[PDB]
C-alpha cells in the first residue's frame, strides 16, 4: 500500500481515538482522522500535541508528512463557497496520501469566466475532483473541457430542490460529457482515496 | 387576445381532431395541433387537405404562418441532436404565434466551444428557450452568460437514472437566480407560449 | 445591466458582508442583500446606519433607491399568510431592481371571491408572480384568467403531503393553464429577477 | 345491503368473467363489471347476449339500470375532455347503484368561466365527484364554492412530471379542510361507490 | 351553513387570535380553534376565561355548545395510542360541529379481537373516521366490515418505513375494501368537517 | 444440502435454458425453473419431453416431485384471485423442495369472514406464506392471529398509486413485531425457499 | 406461547410503565421493555430495583431469566459499530425470549477476512440475523455462505445516500442470495421475535 | 487526443447513423457505435460492409481493433450472466480504445467461492470494472479486496423493488471509501471510457 492509516472519527470518542492513534506508535507513516469535530479536537490536543487539525476539512493528521510520492497533481475544483468543507476533506486526504494538490475554488458556471481563468491548472492535473451542490452542472462542463479522469462529488449544501445532495448526485451520474465517475454525497475522502490511486499509477 | 387556437392531440383520435378543426375552421386563422403522431396525421391527412404536418415537431398547422409581429427574435438553443423534437415543438409554436425564431441546435456542454461560437446570436434574442436532457447543464451555462429572460425545457431523453427528465428538470431549477425560469418535461409548447408573450411586449397610420 | 449589486447573505458572516458592501462604496446603484437573518442585521446596523432591513423578506438594502425604471408594474400574488416571507423577498427584490410592485396577498382559492375582488389589479400587471404552498392550485387559476407572463413560486410552508414545497412545485409545473413558468422552491429572489427583466423590455 | 354485484375485470380474462357472470346471474339483479377493455367485451359479447358495454367508461352491465332510489342527484364534474373515461366509470357505477347523476364535464380552470356557468347545477347536488388530472386545481376551486361533500378523483392523464396522477392526487389532498375527500388515481368506481352511500342517507304504504 | 367559525391557530399569534375571537362577539354560534399549542392557550386564558382547551386535540372552543344537530353519530376509530392526538382533533371538531361522537380507540389489528369487541358501535355510526399510522391496514379491515361511509386519516407517528404518514396514506388510498375515502396526513379536522356534512344530510 | 437446482428463466431464452437443463440433467433429481413464460415453454417443450409446465405459476419442473420430507405443512394464504400467480410460484417451489402445502386462497380482508372460516388450517401450518397486493392488510391480520413464523409477499397487482407493489410491501414491513418477515415484490420463490428451510428443521433403521 | 410479556416503551411514561410491569406481578415469566431511554430507566429504577437495563439495546428486563428453551443458537451478525444499538436490541430480545445467542460483530465486507474468521460460528446457528446500514451488501454475502434462515435488519445509521436505512432495506430485499427475509428498519426486536420462533420449532 | 469516434445510436435511426459513419469515415480509424439494436444493424448492414456488430454488447465498430497501447489490462468483473450485455459494452469499448481486457464473468456473491477462484486475475489488473444488479454487493466485496481503482456499474436487471438499477447504484455508492467510484445505470461505455484513461497513464526510437 504505503497508504497512511485512516481513522473514521464520526462514531468514535476522543478517548477511543487517542487509543487507536497511539496504538500506531510504530509507524514512520502518517495517520489521517476524518470527520472530526472541532470540539473533539479540543479534547485530543493535550494528548497529541504534535497533531494538526484542519478546521474546514474536519481532518486531523498526526505524523511527519514526507514528500509527495509522485510529481503530477490532483486538481480539486469547487462550484461555490458552500462546497469548501467537503472539498477541503478531499484536498487534505489527497495531500496526506502523498499527492500534490492544486485547489481551484469558486468557479461555478454562473460566472464561467472564473472557470476559464483557471483552466490551464485543471488541464494539467493527472486527476480532477469536481465538487458541487447547487451548480452540479459544473462536473459536466469540466468533464467536457479536460482529457483526464474526473471524479465528481455531490455535496448536501443547498436549497429545497437540492434534496440534500440528491439532485447533485443524479446530475453528475447523468453528465453528457464522458469520463466522469461519481462518489456518494459529501464523500470527499472517498474521492481523494481513488484520485490518489489513479494519480500514483 | 390575438393567439392562435391550440389543440392538444396526444389524448385525442384522428376522427376527434377532424371534428375540432372543422368546428374551429369557421374563423381564428392559424390552428396549432401539438403531439400529433405521424400515424394520426396520415389518417387525418385526406380529410384536412390544407394541413401541414411538421414531422419532427409532431405538430400540425392549418392556416398560413403569420409574418412576425415584433422585430426581435426568440433563440431556441439545444444541447444535443435528440433534443430536436421538443425544440421543434417550441420553434414551430413560436413561429405560429407570430415570432421570428433563430435555431441554435446542438451546442451542449460536451463541446462547449460550439456554444461560444454562436453566443452572438443568443445574446441578440429577446427571449431564449434552452432545451436539454441528461444533466441539463446547458441552461445554467446559458443563464449565466445572457441578460435576457431564459426559459429552460428539460427533455425526457436519457438512460438509467435519467428518470425521464427529472435530473434535467431539477438541475435547471437550481439555476433560477441566474435569470432562468422552467417548464415541465418535454413542454416545448409551454415554453414557446411564454417566450411569445415576453417577446411581444406599431404600424404608422399615414403612408402613401 | 443597470442591475443593482446582489449579495447572497446565507453563507456569509456579518463582517464578511460589510466587507463586500463597503467595497462597493463607488456606486450610485443600490445593493440588495437577500436571506439575511434579523440577528445578522442586528450585527450590521452600526456599520451601515443608512441601510434598510425588511423583516418578512430578510432583505437588506443599502443606497438611494431611484425612481422606477419603467411604468408598468409586477403583481405579486399569494395564496395565504404562510406565503408572505417569500413573497416579500420577491417584492423587495423587484422594487430594488427598479420595478413598481402591486402586492395582492391572501387570495387562495378556498375563498376565490378574494381573488376576483382584486382581479383588475392582476390583469393590469405586465408580469404576475404567483406564490403558493398548500394552495399551489392558485397558479393555474391565476394563469387561466390573465394574458401576461406568470412566474410561479412554490414555497416550503405546509403539512405532511406538502413534501416541503415539492407538491407545490409539481403542481405549478403541471398547470393546465398555459403561460406559467416556474422557479425553484422558496426562490422569490429568482422570480423577481426574471420578472424584472420581462417587465423592463 | 341492496348493492349490485361488482366484478373487477382488469386482471381477468373474457372466459373467466363469463364464468363469474353466469354464476352470479342466478339472482342479485344488476351486475357491474369495471375496467373491461373493448377487446375483452368483443370476445364476451356473444356469450352474454344481454350485456351492455359502456365503451368510454370501459364498464359492462347486465340487468337493467334501476330507477333512482333517492330524489337528489350526484354531480360528476370534470376538468377536461380526457377526464371523461374515469368520469364515465364514476357516472355509470353511480347510475347502476341507483343514483341520478348530473354530468358537468369539461369545466377545468383554464376557462373557469365555464365552471361558474354550471355552478347552479353543482351546488344542487347532494354529493359532488370532481375529476381532474395535471394540477388537479379543479377540486380545490369546487371544494371552496360548495357546502356539500366533495369526493375528488385524480386521473393519470398528463405528461412529464405528471407522474401518472401523483401531482393531481397530492394537490387534491392538500385541500381537504375545504370539505374534500380523495380516492386513488383513476378510481372513478371507488368515488361513485362512496358518493352513492352519501347520496342514499320511503314509499307510502296506502295508495289507490 | 350553521357551521361554527374555525380559526387555524398554527400561523397566528395568541394576540392575533384573541383579535379574531372577540371580533366574533356577535354569534350565538361556537368558535373552534385548531392546532393550538398548550403554551399558546396559556397566553389566551386570561382574555378568554370562558374558553375550553383540549390538550390531546390542541383545540380550543369558545362559546355555548348547543345540543347535537342530528341523532346519528360519527364513530372515530384508532389503531393505537400514537394516533390519539389527531383522532382527538377529529372528535372535538365533529362535536363542535354539532355531531354526536363515539370514540373507539386502540383496536389495531395486531389484537383484532378488540376491533370485534366494539364492532356493533362502529356498525351503528352514520360515518366512520378511521385513523392509523403504523397499522394503516386498519382502514381496509374496518371498510370491509361496515356498510357506511369511511373516511381514513393517515397520521405521521411511526418508524423508519412509515415515511412520516406517507405509507399510511398510500395504504388507505389502496384499500381493497370499497367505500373508503382519504384525507391528507394528520388532517383530523378535515375528516370531521366532511364527516359532519355526511352525517347531517 | 438436499435442495433442487434452480434456473431463473426471466432473463434467459428458450435455447439458453435447454442448455442449462441438459447440462444439469446428469444428476440432482428435480430442476425448478421460475418465471418461464407460456411462450418460452411452448418453444422448449419438444426439446425437453419430461418437463411439466405449471402455467399459472409460470414454473417448469423436470424430474418427479418428492414425497414431503417433514410431516408439517406450509400454508400459502392469499388475499385475492389475482394473487394466484405468485401464490402458485410459492406453492410449486415449496412442493418441489419437499414440503406439503395447504392452499388458502382468496381470503382477503374485504370479506374477512372467509379468513376466519379457514383459520383452523392456517394455525396448523408450521410456516405461513401470506400473499397480498393493494393495501396488503392481509399480512397484518394473519400475523396477529397466528404464533407460527409468517413470511409476507407483496404482489405488484393494483392500480394508480399501487406503485407496483410498494404500498403492499411497506404496509407488510410495518407489521413485523407481529412475527412477520418480508420478501421482495412478487418474490413467491424467495418466500417458499425460506419457508422450506423453516418447515424442515428421521426414518427408523430397523424395519421388517 | 411461553412468550415473555413485551412492553413497547417508546410512547409510554415511566409511571405508566411501572403500572404495566407491576400489574404483571403474577408471572413466573420475564418481562421485556424495548426502546427505553436511559433517562427513563433512571426514573424506573427505585420502583423496580430487580430490573436490568441494557444501555446499547435500550431494553429493560424484569424477572428471573430461566434457562434457554432450546439448545441451538441464534447468530446476530453486524456490519459495523454504528449497527451495535439495534443489533443489541435483537440479542437482548432473543435472549429474553429463551434463545441462546452468539454475537458476531464488525464483520462488514470492507474487511471480509473478519467475516471468514467467524464463519464457523455463523454456520452453526439455527438462525442468522444480519444487521447492516452502510454495508447492507453483508446480508447477501452472509446469505450466500449459509444454509439456514437469514433475517436481515436494515438500520438508519448512515450518510447521505443511506436515505436513513431505505437503501439498506432495498438492498436486503434485492439480495441475489436466496433465503433472506427482511424486517422494517431498526426493528431488531421484530427480527428476534421471528428468529426465536424459527429457532424453537 | 487519440480516442476513437463515438456514436450513441439509441436515439438515432439506421439511415441517420449511415450518415454519421460515412461522414466520419474520412479519417479517425476506429468508430464505436453504442446501443445499436440487432434490428438497426440488420438495416445498416448492407450499407456499411466492413462494420462488425457485437450482438450481445449491442455495439458496432468499423475499422480494425487496435493493438493494446499499454501493457496492463482492465478486468471486467461480473456478478451474473444477465450482467453480460453491459459487461460486453464495457469490454468492447475498452478494447476499441486500445486496452487489453480480461473478462471475469459470473462471480456474484451467491457463490463467492467463484470470485476467490479468480482473485489472482483481478488483483493483477490496472483498473477493475465491476458490473452487478440486484443488491450490487459484488462491488463492495471487490472494492475491499483490491488496491487498484475500481469503477462500479449498476445494471437495471432485477425484479420488483429493483427499481431498474437504483438499489444496485445506491448500494455501490455506499462503498466508495473502499476505493470504488460509480457510473450511471447500465453505463458500461462510460465505465470503460474512464478505465481506459486510468489504464493509459513508449517505443524505443533506435531499432534494427
Ligand atoms: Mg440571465
Ligand atoms: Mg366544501
Ligand atoms: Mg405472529
Ligand atoms: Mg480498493
Ligand atoms: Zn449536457
Ligand atoms: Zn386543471
Ligand atoms: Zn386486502
Ligand atoms: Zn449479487
Amino acid at each position: 500500500n504505503g497508504f497512511p492509516e485512516v481513522i473514521y472519527g464520526a462514531g468514535k470518542t476522543a478517548t477511543q481515538i487517542v487509543g487507536i492513534v497511539q496504538a500506531l506508535s510504530q509507524q514512520t507513516l502518517p495517520i489521517l482522522t476524518t470527520r472530526l469535530s472541532a470540539e473533539k479536537f479540543a479534547a485530543l490536543q493535550p494528548a497529541l500535541p504534535t497533531a494538526v487539525y484542519h478546521a474546514t476539512a474536519q481532518c486531523m493528521t498526526v505524523g511527519e508528512q514526507p514528500a509527495p510520492k509522485t510529481p503530477g497533481y490532483i486538481a480539486v475544483v469547487t462550484a461555490g463557497t458552500s462546497d469548501q468543507p467537503v472539498a477541503e476533506e478531499a484536498a487534505v486526504t489527497a495531500e496526506t496520501f502523498g499527492n500534490r494538490v492544486e485547489r481551484v475554488y469558486d468557479v461555478g458556471v454562473a460566472g464561467i469566466h472564473r472557470l476559464f481563468a483557471k483552466l490551464d491548472v485543471i488541464r494539467g492535473a493527472r486527476v480532477v475532483i469536481v465538487i458541487a451542490g447547487m451548480e452540479g452542472a459544473l462536473a459536466s462542463v469540466v468533464g467536457g473541457l479536460v482529457d483526464k479522469p474526473v471524479i465528481a462529488v455531490p455535496t448536501s449544501v443547498g436549497y429545497g430542490t437540492s434534496f440534500q445532495g440528491m439532485t447533485a448526485l443524479l446530475t453528475m451520474l447523468n453528465s453528457c460529457a464522458s469520463g466522469i465517475t461519481v462518489v456518494n454525497i459529501d464523500n470527499g475522502f472517498g474521492a481523494a482515496y481513488s484520485a490518489s490511486m489513479v494519480n500514483q499509477m
